[PDB]
């Protein structure tokens, strides 16, 4: 199947990444055929043909509920060789051309229409209405609108005619060139945070809507479960996930044992707001490469309908093999991969009306092994703005999340902080200061334990140690598993942070009026503080900073005054 060309320096099988000619010509070709740098003259080698187009993705109804390899392509049956179920790629569709999708239309004939304004919807599941818009690039008058009625993807549902009398023909799906950013407006900074109802995130280490975040590799896909928990309950309508399988058989779990998995909000499938691309061993390094613009594509393609998303992507060792080089060292591919990220954020999307849409990014890298700079993550933590550190040994510890609060950062605490000010407390941003420096102490004074043993410290840095604790077993930590604490509401967080921080007030008062302190952790109060974040009820949580009162109240009357 290869033929001449110096004999064809990488992969050929069902590969892409082509590069013939003569001057700076880069890359693209399905089989034989494709043209992403301008062809007519570069026809070097074996019978090489091209259509006009580049490498789009197809957008419209039944992108949801759908597994695609790196380009876009089926949900195969497929076999397996002496594993479990794999994945190869067919060249199918897309989008079903014969599947009947319902239109309901939002303009009439002789509306002035804009690239982005919303003409039709479709309920494309029993979650998400899709969203049919004027392609960008297109305006004009509506001079022919469909009716209320069911209609095929293929079939032309509305017509305008542009400024110059061109009459253009518009569908329930489009064609967009990943590699290109569906444009829009304008990128808004980061203002909203990415509430994912995790404490110790939505505090201390925020994700912006239209943020980029990154998930370390000392993997143990199943010591951790919080990539599920971003998934499920982060307040983006729809999720693109690159479930990069290549894991042992993780393909096997992340096939048809997903559509089980169940929408905590809806009650609904999961899979009805979510769309799957796979990047498995058993396909092209090309359609691995490509994954990712495939994924913000579609990813773009939603917020423009006024969608937050978010995209979580999976490294797994997924270094291309890149062994051909001629023009020192091509050491440039950070830049492709800031290209990448920088197409994240919330965004003015196009159209008449003022919407607002996000892309936020959820990196979830790896590296070789051990040793996290080898490069992949070096260059990643150069480039988001969020990282939460994945922590073996907290993981051993059974604190979950696993999230290490002293290696750790976020860069959007004082972007969000604002919306949390405003919308949820007045005191939001001083209290996760106050906990975290909280937190820096104990790092401090349990270094010098360590060596000095802990005899010698007197009640103060106990109290300290006493509170921290309390703040690492009643708010860092959360239980996944638990009906009520799964989701931590912005409200609930706010609370029990101010019973926590409220205890210690109370404590560090009571140590400076002669209280002994084993007295304060027999304190009452202090087990039902342990117990919060299994309440429900936020009033019921907001009482035991009274209760607490109360107690240490009677706590100063059993000594002097």
């Amino acid at each position: 199947d290869g033929m001449k060309g110096a004999k064809m320096y990488e992969v050929v099988r069902v590969g892409e990444l082509g590069l013939i000619g003569e001057i700076i010509r880069l890359e693209g070709d399905k089989a034989v055929i494709q043209v992403y740098e301008e062809t007519a003259g570069v026809r070097p080698g074996e019978p090489v043909v091209g259509t006009g187009a580049s490498l789009s993705v197809e957008l419209g109804p039944r992108l949801l509920t759908s597994i695609y390899d790196g380009i876009q392509r089926p949900l195969e049956v497929i076999r397996e060789k002496t594993g479990d179920f794999i994945a190869r790629g067919v060249t199918a569709p897309a989008l079903p051309r014969d599947k009947k999708w319902h239109f309901i239309p939002k303009a009439k004939v002789g509306d002035k229409v804009v690239g982005g304004d919303i003409i039709g919807e479709v309920p494309e599941t029993s979650i998400i209405v899709h969203k049919i818009m004027v392609p960008p690039g297109i305006e004009g008058e509506i001079v022919e609108i469909a009716e209320e009625g069911d209609y095929t993807i293929e079939e032309v549902i509305a017509k305008v005619k542009t400024p110059s009398g061109e009459i253009k023909e518009l569908k329930m799906y489009q064609r967009w060139p990943v590699r290109v950013k569906r444009p829009y407006k304008e990128k808004l900074p980061p203002e909203v945070p990415l509430i994912t109802g995790q404490r110790v995130i939505d505090t201390f280490f925020p994700q912006a809507k239209g943020g980029t975040a990154a998930i370390p590799g000392p993997f143990g896909s199943a010591k951790t479960v919080t990539q599920h928990q971003l998934a499920k309950w982060s307040d983006a309508q729809v999720v693109i996930y690159i479930g990069c399988g290549e894991r042992g058989n993780e393909m096997t779990d992340v096939l048809e044992e997903f559509p089980k998995l169940k929408d905590p909000k809806t009650g609904k499938p999961l899979m009805e707001r979510t769309v799957l691309i796979a990047n498995t061993s058993n396909m092209p390094v090309a359609a691995r490469e490509a994954s990712i613009y495939t994924g913000i594509t579609i990813a773009e393609y939603f917020r423009d309908m006024g969608y937050d998303v978010a995209l979580m992507a999976d490294s797994t060792s997924r270094w291309a093999e890149a062994l051909r080089e001629i023009s020192g060292y091509p050491a440039y591919l950070a830049s492709k991969l800031a290209e990448f990220y920088e197409r994240a954020g919330r965004v003015v999307t196009l159209g008449s009306d003022y919407r607002v849409g996000s892309v936020s990014v959820i990196g979830a890298v790896s590296p070789p092994g051990g040793d996290f700079s080898e490069p992949v993550v070096q260059n990643t933590l150069r480039v988001v703005k969020v990282f939460w550190a994945l922590d073996a040994d907290l993981a051993r510890r059974r604190h979950f999340p696993a999230i290490n609060w002293l290696t750790s950062y976020s860069l959007y605490v004082d972007a969000v902080k604002d919306w949390w000010h405003k919308n949820i407390d007045p005191e939001w941003k001083a209290m996760r200061d106050k906990a975290m420096a909280l937190l820096q102490k104990e790092s401090e004074l349990q270094e010098i334990v360590r060596i000095v043993g802990p005899d010698a410290l007197p009640e103060r840095e106990r109290a300290i140690l006493l509170v921290a604790r309390m703040l690492r077993e009643d708010y860092l930590q959360q239980d996944a598993f638990d009906e009520v604490d799964t989701y931590c509401p912005p409200e609930k967080q706010v609370t029990m942070m101010r019973v926590l921080l409220n205890f210690y007030d109370k404590t560090m008062e009571a140590i400076n009026r002669g209280v002994p302190l084993e007295e304060i952790a027999k304190l009452p109060v202090r087990e039902e503080i342990g117990r919060m974040k299994f309440e429900r009820d936020v009033s019921k949580i907001r009482s035991l900073i009274d209760k607490t009162n109360e107690q240490f109240e009677e706590l100063f009357k059993k000594y002097g005054a």
